[PDB]
C-alpha cells in the first residue's frame, strides 16, 4: 500500500461532467466505472452512465435522482457530496487529462494485482509450470519468384511468389501429396531455400521415404516390401548423400492448429531462414476450439501466414465428390470454401485416364495466366517430371 | 433401532380374521407367523393356522380355546386383547392390503439383519474371503518367440514374442479373422505350445469349420452348401485327426469382459500351460460397467494380461472408414485409440486390389524393424500362404 | 472398527517401489491409490504413478520432488518417512503378495461399506422397496429344429433351430405379424413345445382374436362387427378348447427394453420350459437410455438371447421405403441394420399382387439354401396355408 | 396476523374421508395439501393421495402405515390425533362445503402474500417500474364486407368481411405488398373506415412514399432520384391533402409478437373505431419464444385476432420455390402451413410474364367461389388497376 489512486483527479471528472454535461463523452471514452478507486465514485459515475443512455440529460438532479432509486445516495455521501465534486474541478474542459490520470493509476493498479497474482501462483500450483510461465505471458500482455523445378509451371506462375497463398487441390489417388513433396524436394535440394513440410496424415519417416525413392530413382515397392537389388541399394545411399544438404524440416504432428503452424515457421525463419510452407491438406488442420467458418478463419489464418513471413505457402486441399459427378473447377472447394478469396492462386490435378500424365490446371492468379500445365506422373517412383 | 414393523397392521389382519373367517386365507397366503414383529401376534396367528388346517371354524372362540391348550392365552393379554383386535381393523376387505404392510416389514427387517450378519462376518473370518463374497452373494439373493508359421513375418518380428500386445487392425472384409486363425493354428499345430482363442462375433463350431478347410484343403462353400466330393470327405477325416492333437482352447462368449478373459487364461496357464492368446476384434469386448475412455482400460489390461502370463496376446481391431477416404496407417486407429501406446507392435492388413494377395504392414514394433512383408490369400479354403 | 486393514503391507508395497522401481508395475496393476488405508500412502503412491505416467524413473528422488511440488512432504512424513518405507520392505521381489494383501483389505472396506450404507438406506427411505432391493443387488455385486408347420418352409430352414436369430422384414400391410403368429400358433398347438410372444403394437386379446380366427376357421370381421353364425360360434368353443391345451405366453407391454425380454424368457425357460421367442416387430423395442446405434445392440442383444436359451428367436422388422422404390432385398433393411450380421436367418416377405399368395424370401441362412419358399394367405382368417 | 384459516373446516375435510373413502374424490378435486394451513393436514392429506394414487383403499390403516414409512406420523400427532380428525366431522356428505372453506382461506392467503410481494418491490426495486406494473398486473390475476376498391375482387369475396382471416401469398417481386398497400388505401381514403398496418420489412415513410405515388400519379423512381416535375410536385400536394383524411395509422416495428398487435388493435378500435387489419408479411413475425409450430400458433392467434375485433385480417405471406419448379397452388404454403386451415380466404398472386398485368387466385373462399380475379399493374406508379 497504498494502492495507485488520485482522489483529487476522479472528484474533478465527476465534478466536471455536473457543471458542462459535455464532460462525461470524453470521459466515458477514457473511463469505465471501475477505473474510479473509491467505491462511492464507481456508483456515481454508473449513475451518469445510465442516465446518459437513456437519452437523458445528464445533471445534478437526474443524477441524484438516479442514486435515491438505486439506493445509493446516502452511501456515496448525498447530493451535498456532488455539490463537493462540483467544487473539486479546477475547469470542466481539462476533463480529459483528469480522466487519463484516473485511468493511469487504474492501469497500475491492474499491473500490481496481475503481477501479485503470478506470485502468488509461483508458490501455490508447482504442480504444471508451462501452463504458468504461459498465462503468465498472457495476462501481462493484457494488462496492455521460388523456382519449381517443373519448367513448364514456372512459365505461368515465375514461379511461386513471396506472400502467396498457394492451394492445390485433388480428390483422393490423383497424387497432390506426391506432387507438393516434388516442389519441396525441388526447392530444397536444387536452390539454397529451406521448406517447412506440416504432414498431419503422413509420418515423417513414411515421407521421407516417399522423397528418397523419388530422389535417387528407387522403386517404391521395392523399399516396402524390401527386397532390393544391391545396386539399387548403392542408388540409395546417394539419394541419402544428396537429400542429407537439403534445408526440409518437417513436422508430422497429426492434427495441429494454424497458431501452433505460425509459431514454429516464425522461429525458423529468424532461426536459419526460411523458404517455403507445405501443408499436407487442409481439412484436417483443427480450429481454435476443441466447420464452414472454421475452415474459413485457418484459410485466412494461412495467408496472414504468408505475408508475415513473406513466403510462398503451399496448402494442401481436397475436392468434393462433384467432379464425379460432373476435370475440377472452382464451385468443387466453394461448396467447402471460402478459400477461394483469400487464395491467390488455386491449382488442380486432374487426371484425364483415371497415358500416365497429369493435368495441373491454374484456375486462379492474381498475377499472371490461367490455364493448363501439364506433367507426367511415374507410379513406381512416385514422381512427377516435365514434358 | 426401531426394527421396521406396523403393529397397526399387524393388529388389522388378525382383526379381519375374527371379524371375518375368510379373510385368513388372504393373510396365510401372504404371511406365516414369523412375519409378526410382536410375539402375541406371531402365538395369535399360529393358532388361527393350527385350528384352519383342522378343517375347524376360525373365530373368538376356536382361537381362544386353541391359545388356552397352548397355554399362551395370558401371555397374548387374553380374550381381552383378542377383543382389541376386532375393534382395530377399519374394514375386514382390505386384509390384503394390511398384510402386505406386515410382509413389507418383516422382508426389511430380514434385509436388515443378513446385511448385519455379512458385515460382522467381514471383521470375524478373515480367514477365506472367496467363500465369504459368494454367501454374501448367496444371502442377499435369498432375502429376495513364437513362430508364427509365416516365414517372412517370422524375419520381421522374431516372431510373436511373450509379454508382447499385438494388434492386428483391418477393414471389414480384408481379412484379419482368417489371418489370426491361421496363425492360432499353426502355433498349435506345429509347435508344442497352447493356444487361447476369444470369439466374441463367431461361434465356436463356426470357427472351427474355417480351420478344418484350412487344414486340409475343404473348399469353404462346399461345406456350407454340403456338397462334398467323397475323397474331399476323406481330406476332411485326416484335417481332424492332425487337429486333434492341436492344443486349441476356444471361448465364444458374445460380449465378455477383460476380467472374465485374464480368470480364464489364468486359470488355463497354470493347469495346462499357455502359449497365445488370440482376440476375435476388441471393439466387441464391453467395459466393467453395464467408449473411449473405455476401450482405453480394455487395451491396457490387455497389455497387462501379456504380462502377466508371459504370452503374446493377438488382439485383432477395426479401423475406422478413414483408409477408405485417402493404405491403412496409424491415423486410423488413433481416431479410436489409445490402442497405439499400450501395444508394443501394431499391424495392419491391406489389400491392393479390393492377385489374391494380402499385405501385412507393421506399422509398429518396439524391439525390431518397421515395413511390410506380403502373403497371398485363397479365398477357396480361407487361408493365407506364403510367398 | 477397527477397519479391515494391513500397514505393514501397505509399507512393503510402497517399501519394494523404492528398492526396484519394477515393482510398481505389479502394484499398479493390483492397486490405485484409494486402496491404501493411510492417507499418506494414498499420496506417496499417486506421486510415483504421477511421476511414472511422465515416463521418469521412479525412485526416492524423484517422488520427494514430485511430493514437495504438490506440497505433501511434511504431510506423509518428509524423506525421512519415504526411508522407513524402503527398510519395511522383507523382499521386493514378493511385491504382488503385499499388493494383494492391500487390495484384500480394500474390497473389505467396501463390503462393510456398502452393507451398512443398505442397512442405512433401510430405516431411511422406506418410501420406495422395490427400487431399494435392486440397488442393493445391484451395489454387492459391484464389490466384486422346431418344425414351422408349413412343410415347405421347413424344407429349407429344417426348420427354425436353436441359438438362431431369425428375422422376418416385411412392409406395412404385407402380413408379418400375421405369419409370426401362424408359425408360433403351429409350434405351441402342433408340438409339446412353449412359445414366448413379444408383442409391443398389439395388445394381448386383440392378439389372441386373430388366432382364435386362424384357428378353427372364423371369419376375421365378423368377430369384429359381431355378428357370428350359430355354428361359426360352435366353432369358436373347439378352438378355445384345443388352444387352450397350447403353450402360448403373451407380453402385451407396449415399449419394453432388452433387459425386461431377457429377464422373463429367463425365468420362464427354468419355469415351465421354453422352445420360441416371437418379437412383434424391432423398431419398437426402446433401447437402454430413456437410434441406429441403438438398434444394432438391441439386435446384438437377441442373437445373444437365443445364445443363451438355447432357442430360435424370432424378430419382426419393418422394410425401408426403398422396395416401392425399386422385390425386397438386404440393402432395405441395411439402411436400417446392423441386423444383416446378427442374424444367421434374414427371411423377407413379398406379396407379388399388391392370387391371394404370398412370397417368403431367405435372403440369408448360415447353414442351408438360399431361395423363395411361396404360401397362400386367407384374408378372411388372417392365415397363412401350405401349396 | 392471523392469516386467514379454518382449522375446524380442515379437520373436517381430513375427517370425512377416513369416515366415507369416496370423500376424498371431492376434496382432492377442490383442494391440494398446500391449501391446508396447518403443517400436518398437509401431511396428512398427501398420504391420502399417495395411497389413493396407488389405487389402495384410503383408511385410517393404510394413512397411518403410509406416514409411518414416511416418517411422519407423530409429527402429525400420530394415529390418535387421526381419530380425533374422524370425531371433528359434522357430517361426511358435507365435504364439499367443509373443502370449500379451506380453499377460500387458501386462496386470501395467496391474495395476501402477492399483495404484500408486491408493495415490498415497490421499496426494493425502483429501478424499472414498467416491468413492475406489468407483472403486479400479472401476479394479481393468477391468484384468481368491406369494398377492396377492385370491382372484379369484390364480385368474387363481397368483398373482406368481418372476422375473416385473408393470406395473400406471392413470390417475391410479384407485389403482394403493392396489391396489400392499394386495398388499405382504397378502404381509407374512399370508405369512412380504419386501417392498421403493420410493416415489418419496410418502414412508415418507406411505405407513405409508395402510396403517395400511388395516390396522385407520381413517378415512383423520380422521387427515389428526386428529380420531380414542378407539377408532379403540385400532384403530390393534392396526394397529401386528401390522404392526409384518411384513417391510416402505420406501425413498423421490424419484428413484432402477435400480443403486441393484438393489444395495439385493441386499444385502436374501441378509442377510434377500426375496419382492417394488414399485416407485411407473417413469416416475419416473430413467437412467443426469444418455427414450423411457432408460425402455426401466429396463424391460429391471427385468426383469433379477426375474430375478436370483428374486422378482416390480411396477412401476407410469401410461397416457397416450389412454383418455380412447376401458377401457384395451396401446397406451396402447405409446406410451411398450418396456415391452410386457419384461413378462411387464401389468395395468390401469380405473373403470368415474370402484359404488364398480374393474376390474382382466390384458392380458398369459405363463403363464395373460386377462381382467378385479373388487375393490371403499373410499375412507375406501384399501383394495381381495374381492367
Amino acid at each position: 500500500r497504498i494502492p495507485p489512486q488520485s482522489i483529487e483527479a476522479e472528484q474533478a471528472v465527476l465534478g466536471a461532467v455536473f457543471l458542462d454535461p459535455a464532460a462525461l463523452v470524453p470521459a466515458s471514452e477514457i473511463l469505465i466505472p471501475e477505473d474510479f478507486y473509491r467505491a462511492a465514485h464507481q456508483k456515481i459515475f454508473h449513475a451518469m452512465l445510465r442516465v446518459a443512455d437513456r437519452g437523458e440529460p445528464v445533471d445534478l438532479v437526474t443524477v441524484t435522482a438516479e442514486l435515491a432509486a438505486s439506493e445509493q445516495l446516502e452511501e456515496i455521501g448525498g447530493v451535498s457530496y456532488l455539490s463537493e465534486l462540483a467544487d473539486a474541478v479546477p475547469t470542466a474542459a481539462n476533463v480529459e487529462y483528469y480522466a487519463r490520470i484516473v485511468e493511469e493509476k487504474s492501469v497500475l493498479r491492474r499491473l500490481i494485482r496481475t503481477a501479485t497474482s503470478i506470485a502468488q501462483d509461483g508458490y501455490t500450483r508447482e504442480d504444471e509450470i508451462d501452463v504458468l510461465l504461459d498465462e503468465a505471458d498472457r495476462k501481462i500482455m493484457e494488462v496492455s519468384g521460388i523456382p519449381t523445378g517443373f519448367t513448364e509451371l514456372d512459365r505461368m506462375t515465375s514461379g511461386f511468389q513471396r506472400s502467396d497463398l498457394i492451394i492445390v487441390a485433388a480428390r483422393p489417388s490423383v497424387g497432390k501429396t506426391a506432387f507438393a513433396l516434388n516442389i519441396a524436394q525441388n526447392v530444397a535440394t536444387k536452390t539454397n531455400e529451406n521448406v517447412a513440410i506440416f504432414s498431419l496424415e503422413m509420418s515423417a519417416q513414411q515421407l521421407v521415404m516417399r522423397m528418397l525413392c523419388a530422389e535417387g530413382n528407387i522403386n517404391a515397392q521395392n523399399l516396402r516390401t524390401g527386397k532390393l537389388t544391391p545396386e539399387d541399394w548403392g542408388k540409395l545411399t546417394m539419394a541419402m548423400g544428396s537429400l542429407s544438404n537439403a534445408g526440409i524440416y518437417i513436422d508430422d504432428t497429426p492434427s495441429i492448429r494454424v497458431s501452433d503452424i505460425r509459431a514454429k515457421c516464425r522461429r525458423l525463419k529468424q532461426e536459419s531462414g526460411l523458404g517455403m510452407i507445405v501443408i499436407d491438406y487442409l481439412q484436417l488442420i483443427q480450429g481454435s476450439g476443441r466447420r464452414q467458418q472454421e475452415v474459413s478463419e485457418i484459410s485466412r489464418s494461412l495467408k496472414a501466414l504468408a505475408r508475415e513471413l513473406e513466403v510462398p505457402v503451399i496448402a494442401l486441399s481436397q475436392l468434393s465428390r462433384s467432379v464425379e459427378q460432373r476435370r475440377p473447377m472452382m464451385s468443387d472447394i466453394r461448396e467447402s470454401g471460402s478459400i477461394e478469396q483469400d487464395a491467390d492462386i488455386v491449382a488442380f490435378l486432374y487426371r484425364d485416364d483415371y497415358k500416365n500424365i497429369i493435368e495441373i490446371i491454374i484456375a486462379k492468379q492474381r498475377n499472371g495466366p490461367v490455364g493448363t500445365v501439364q506433367l507426367a506422373f511415374i507410379k513406381e517412383y512416385n514422381k512427377f517430371v516435365n514434358l
